[PDB]
């Protein structure tokens, strides 16, 4: 007895059908079943939920029912007990830049979204929770262990707002609870233009016929464009210098401006479709704007899919790339391509990947500047660094010539995002992202490490020494049991976290499974995947393999050197060449004639 009426809190439409184009919310993707992968819909469940009321309610919400016979953690003490550590030295991947890191979350926020729940303009609820740290409905505090140094300093707690779910949002109750995802599944720069018929719009130059994304007016970054600013006052990017009074950045999606390097990202983006699209217009002069729009809007689409696909999740999966992601072979409308649940907390390996800090170079890749390398926390929505110190060359150097900070069982989150992450919401410097992580697990209704492992066809320890084995780790192994007293209680996210990687990966097991099936899924259910016989001529698709992203940035910066293989770990000046000598992308193949 199924129950797929509800539904309403979506935006939807009629479909074209023979349309070359996506849809900005990305219905219309699957003739027969239109909504699937659409954006403003329930995130897949691959497993039931798991709530402590069974259809709710998050464990460890009723201090005193257990899970399975015990009481879950606290997420700051596991956070405390296991994810921090001091010493940043030794902690950079060798073979890894730091643009390895920045690509996951870019590729991340094309796919998944859920954002915290609202009715709450003009509300005390969102100071019910934070001054007092008082449960109830949608606040779901995470509470300061004793012994904690920012008791002293900070509060008791730190406020946190449940993820949004369907049919309503308000007082609801009745089947299980889904969390919503805000953008499309599909890997289709939706980051870029937006999921919604609204945002796609104000995002677009309409002023004129050439089927650009509008472009900031009030600073110019050598002649090159920045995103525009974001009308909405109060602005958490002008409370960080109240005195430079910089706002964040307009973009297709909302966490544009979360950090200095994916607003950096997000330029990068906007600068290319601008570029492509000129260039159309000037092969093909009498193609109106929603022409060049959709056009350049395509090509960029199948960039990022390149990108993604043939550069970067052949260094994630390593060696299981093969295992669960297999040569492509055409659309399969069976395949459901929508972004699971567990997804969205199995890409969060990114987390463990982040540096402590973030360098400028000048042009001969030196620091730039006496104060050039910045810790990663006064980055966190600052959009004046690059306005005003230096544009986004010199950020986009370092990403090139850093590196990402490799996984490591005893040395996992930097207490840059440990202990001073900033909320856009709250004044200050001092959020937990480990905590919060493993507080949306609950949240979410995760299902424990072991349901997952199960899933994926691998052991399933329940005890001490079954899981030493597994984690290939005493100490760690030992720190986990302490705490949650049984492997089936271990939060997926820092139970799949703690696995050794695998053979040329940069995740476990548990993870390349998780991460394999979904983008196996968004590939093989996307009509318009960019392999897609149709989608693209053969001419266009030979065109579309000399992408590079070392040549994005040639024609986006005033970068003349650059890495050709940008996310392995290169050395300037011996791994760096002139962009003179890197392919470009020929759209002549797109010159459509007449008569
Ligand atoms: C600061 C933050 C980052 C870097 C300086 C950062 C980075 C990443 C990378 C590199 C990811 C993947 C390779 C990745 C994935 C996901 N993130 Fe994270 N991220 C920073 C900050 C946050 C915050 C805060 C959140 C929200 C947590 C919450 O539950 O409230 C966050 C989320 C996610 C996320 C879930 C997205 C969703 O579907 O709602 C990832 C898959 N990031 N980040
Ligand atoms: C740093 O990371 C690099 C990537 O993980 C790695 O180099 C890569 O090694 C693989 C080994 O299989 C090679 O991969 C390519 O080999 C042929 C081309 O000769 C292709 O047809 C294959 O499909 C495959 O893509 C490459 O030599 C290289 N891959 C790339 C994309 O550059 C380095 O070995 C790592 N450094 C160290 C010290 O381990
Ligand atoms: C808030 O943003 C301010 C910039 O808008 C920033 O101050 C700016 O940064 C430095 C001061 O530390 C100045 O630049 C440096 O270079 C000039 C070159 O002409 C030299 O004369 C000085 O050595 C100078 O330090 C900027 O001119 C300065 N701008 C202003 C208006 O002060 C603040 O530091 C930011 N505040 C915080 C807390 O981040
Ligand atoms: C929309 O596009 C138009 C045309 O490309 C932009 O107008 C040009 O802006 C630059 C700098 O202001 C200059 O070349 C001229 O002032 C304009 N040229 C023409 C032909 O109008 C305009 O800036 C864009 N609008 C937005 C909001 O980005
Ligand atoms: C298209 O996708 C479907 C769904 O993933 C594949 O279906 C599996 O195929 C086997 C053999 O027919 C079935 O017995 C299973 O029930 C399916 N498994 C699952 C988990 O659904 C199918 O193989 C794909 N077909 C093509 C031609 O690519
Ligand atoms: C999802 C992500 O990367 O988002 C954020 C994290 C901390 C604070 C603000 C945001 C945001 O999107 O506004
Ligand atoms: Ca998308």
């Amino acid at each position: 007895s199924w129950e797929v009426g509800c539904g309403a809190p979506v935006p939807l439409v009629k479909c074209d059908e023979n349309s070359p184009y996506r849809t900005i919310t990305g219905d219309c993707n699957n003739r027969r079943s239109p909504a699937l992968g659409a954006a403003n819909r329930a995130l897949a469940r691959w497993l039931p939920a798991e709530y402590e009321d069974g259809l709710a309610l998050p464990f460890g919400w009723t201090q005193r029912k257990t899970r399975n016979g015990f009481r879950v953690p606290l997420a700051r003490e596991v956070s405390n007990k296991i994810v921090g550590y001091l010493d940043e030295e030794g902690v950079l991947d060798q073979n890894r830049s730091l643009l390895f890191m920045q690509w996951g979350q870019i590729v991340d926020h094309d796919l998944d979204f859920a954002p915290e729940t609202e009715l709450g303009s003009n509300e005390h609820s969102k100071t019910q929770c934070e001054e007092y740290c008082i449960q109830g409905d949608n606040c779901f505090p995470i509470m300061f262990p004793k012994n904690d140094p920012k008791l002293k300093t900070q509060g008791k707690c730190m406020p946190f707002f449940r993820a949004g779910f369907v049919c309503p949002t308000p007082p609801y109750q009745s089947l299980a609870r889904e969390q919503i995802n805000a953008v499309t599944s599909f890997l289709d720069a939706s980051l870029v233009y937006g999921s919604e018929p609204s945002l796609a719009s104000r995002l677009r130059n309409l002023s004129s016929p050439l089927g650009l994304m509008a472009v900031n007016q009030e600073a110019w970054d050598h002649g090159l464009a920045y995103l525009p600013f974001n009308n909405k006052k109060p602005s958490p990017c002008e409370f960080i210098n109240t005195t430079a009074r910089v706002p964040c950045f307009l973009a297709g999606d909302f966490r544009a401006s979360e950090q200095i390097l994916l607003a950096t990202a997000h330029t990068l983006l906007l600068r290319e479709h601008n570029r492509l699209a000129r260039e159309l217009k000037k092969l093909n002069p009498h193609w109106n704007g929603e022409k060049l729009y959709q056009e350049a809007r395509k090509i960029l689409g199948a960039f990022i899919q390149i990108i993604t696909f043939r550069d970067y999740l052949p260094i994630v999966l390593g060696s299981e790339m093969q295992k669960w992601i297999p040569p492509y072979q055409g659309y399969n409308n069976s395949v459901d391509p929508r972004i699971s649940n567990v997804f969205t907390f199995a890409f969060r390996f990114g987390h463990m990947e982040v540096p402590s800090t973030v360098s400028r170079l000048d042009e001969n890749y030196q620091p730039w500047g006496p104060e050039a390398e910045l810790p990663l926390h006064t980055l966190f929505f600052n959009t004046w660094r690059i306005i005003k110190d230096g544009g986004i060359d010199p950020l986009v150097r370092g990403l090139l010539a850093k590196k990402s900070k490799l996984m490591n069982q005893d040395k996992m989150v930097t207490s840059e995002l440990r202990n001073k992450l900033f909320q856009p919401t709250h004044k200050i410097h001092g959020f937990d992202l480990a905590a919060i992580n493993l507080q949306r697990c609950r949240d979410h209704g995760m299902p424990g490490y072991n349901s997952w492992r199960g899933f994926c066809g691998l052991s399933q320890p329940k005890t001490l020494k079954g899981l030493q084995t597994v984690l290939k780790n005493k100490i760690l192994a030992k720190k986990l049991m302490d705490l949650y007293k049984t492997p089936d209680n271990i939060d997926i996210w820092i139970g799949g976290n703690a696995e050794p990687m695998v053979e040329r990966g940069r995740v476990g097991p548990l993870l390349a499974c998780l991460l394999g099936r979904q983008f196996q899924q968004i590939r093989d259910g996307d009509r318009f995947w960019w392999e897609n016989p149709g989608v693209f001529t053969e001419k266009q698709r030979d065109s579309l393999q000399k992408v590079s992203f070392s040549r994005l940035i040639c024609d986006n910066t005033h970068i003349t050197k650059v890495p050709l293989h940008a996310f392995q770990a290169n050395n300037y000046p011996h791994d760096f060449v002139d962009c003179s000598t890197v392919d470009k992308l020929d759209l002549s193949p797109w010159a459509s004639r007449e008569n």
